[PDB]
C-alpha cells in the first residue's frame, strides 16, 4: 500500500541524508518528494520507469499511486482559524516544447498540475518566475529556490501552518544554552511548559521522546538521544519502532524545554537518490518517453528546500522541491542538544516532515 511504502521511503531518505552530511541542520517533506517524483514517474517508460517506482517503494498497476496522491492532495488542502495547509504542482516548460495528450492530462487529474510556459533562453527572467511563483505558493516561506539552465522543470511545493493544542507558556520563556557540539554553545529562547504530555522513555533504544498533536490531524514527535546517541536512535527509525513508540507513549507530567527554532535546508537530493538506487534520471540512456516526443530527455538536477519555525502558539513549516531536465513529580525533559523531529498526519499516516535539528539557529 501507498501509506507503508511512503513512510518506508521517508526514514530511508533521511537516513541516507544523514549519513551524506553529518553535521548539516536537515529539515526535509518526504511526502512533498513523494509526491514528486511519482509524478515525474508518470513521463517515464522502460529501466527507468521501474528502477525510479522501485526505488519509492512500490510493488512494481500505476493507477492505485497516482490515485493516493490524487487523495493526499485533495485532503491537504486546508484554510481554517486554527489550521492551514495546501500541496501543489506544477510544469514549467519551453515554448520549444509540447507533452504528450495523455502525460499532460494525467497530471493535471492526478495531481492538479498547472502547465506554465517558459522560455528557458532567459535565463534570469525563467528562473525569476519560477522563483516567485514557489514564494507566492508557500506564502512567502521559500524564497529563492532557483541552478544551471533547462527546457523543463518539475516543482512541488508544500505549506504546513498547525497551532498546538497544548500551547507552551509565553512568560515561562527563557534564553537557554544548547549545546552543539563539545565545542559549540549557542543562545536560543528556550520554550516550557508543565503538562500532562504523552511521554517514553525507551527502554530498547538510547533516547526519550514526547508527542504532541495540533488543531486537527496533524502530530508530532520530538526525540532526545542520550549524549552522543544520535546515529543509534537514527538508525531504528522504522514502522516498528514508531508502532512501538506510539504503545509505549503514556500520559505523564513533564516540564517540557524546547527551543524556538528557525532553520532552512538546502539539498541537492542526487547523492541521496543514487544510493537509494535511482540513477537511471541523471544518465545519457534515461527513458522520459512519455513526456515529450519533441526532445530524449534526461535529469540533470534535483532539489530539496524546506524551512521550519517553531513557536509557542504552534509550527509553521513549508517545502519545495524542483527537478531540471534537460536534452539526453514533573519529570524534566530538555531539547538543548541536537534532536529529532517527525511531524505526521493522524488520518492518512503521511510523514509530512522530518528534521535532525543540529542547530535551532
Ligand atoms: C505505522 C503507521 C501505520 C502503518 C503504516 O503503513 C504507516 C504508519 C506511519 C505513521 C504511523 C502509523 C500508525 O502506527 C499510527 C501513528 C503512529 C502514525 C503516525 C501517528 C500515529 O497515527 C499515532 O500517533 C497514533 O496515535
Amino acid at each position: 500500500g501507498l501509506a507503508s511504502a511512503n513512510v518506508d521511503f521517508a526514514f530511508s531518505l533521511y537516513k541516507h541524508l544523514v549519513a551524506l552530511s553529518p553535521k548539516k541542520n536537515i529539515f526535509i517533506s518526504p511526502v512533498s518528494i513523494s509526491m514528486a517524483l511519482a509524478m515525474l514517474s508518470l513521463g517515464t517508460c522502460g529501466h527507468t520507469r521501474a528502477q525510479l517506482l522501485q526505488g519509492l517503494g512500490f510493488n512494481l498497476s500505476e493507477t492505485e499511486i497516482h490515485q493516493g496522491f490524487q487523495h493526499l492532495h485533495q485532503l491537504f488542502a486546508k484554510s481554517d482559524t486554527s489550521l492551514e495547509m495546501t500541496m501543489g504542482n506544477a510544469l514549467f516548460l519551453d515554448g520549444s516544447l509540447e507533452l504528450l495528450e495523455s502525460f499532460s492530462a494525467d497530471i493535471k487529474h492526478y495531481y492538479e498540475s498547472e502547465v506554465l510556459a517558459m522560455n528557458f533562453q532567459d535565463w534570469a527572467t525563467a528562473s525569476r518566475q519560477i522563483n516567485s511563483y514557489v514564494k507566492n505558493k508557500t506564502q512567502g516561506k521559500i524564497v529563492d529556490l532557483f541552478d544551471s539552465p533547462a527546457i523543463l522543470v518539475l516543482v512541488n511545493y508544500i505549506f504546513f501552518k498547525g497551532t498546538w493544542t497544548q500551547p507552551f507558556d509565553l512568560a515561562s520563556t527563557r534564553e537557554e544554552n544548547f549545546y552543539v557540539d563539545e565545542t559549540t554553545v549557542v543562545k536560543v529562547p528556550m520554550m516550557l511548559q508543565s503538562s500532562t504530555i504523552s511521554y517514553l522513555h525507551d527502554s530498547e533504544l538510547p533516547c526519550q521522546l514526547v508527542q504532541m498533536n495540533y488543531v486537527g490531524n496533524g502530530t508530532v514527535f520530538f526525540i532526545l538521544p542520550d549524549k552522543g546517541k544520535m546515529n543509534t536512535v537514527i538508525a531504528a527509525l522504522s514502522r516498528d519502532t514508531i508502532n512501538r513508540w506510539s504503545a509505549g507513549l503514556t500520559s505523564s507530567q513533564v516540564d517540557l524545554y524546547i527551543p524556538k527554532v528557525t532553520i532552512s535546508g538546502v539539498y541537492d537530493l542526487g547523492d541521496v537518490l543514487e544510493e537509494m538506487g535511482i540513477a537511471d534520471l541523471f544518465t545519457t540512456q534515461a527513458n522520459f518517453s512519455r513526456i515529450t516526443q519533441d526532445a530524449q530527455l534526461k535529469s540533470s538536477k534535483v532539489v530539496h528546500k524546506a524551512v521550519l519555525q517553531l513557536n509557542e502558539e504552534g509550527t509553521e513549516a513549508a517545502g519545495a522541491m524542483f527537478l531540471e531536465a534537460i536534452p539526453r513529580k514533573p519529570i524534566i525533559l530538555r531539547f538543548n542538544q541536537p534532536f529529532i523531529i517527525m511531524i505526521f498526519d493522524h488520518f492518512t499516516w503521511s510523514s509530512l516532515f522530518l528534521a535532525r535539528v543540529m542547530n535551532p539557529v
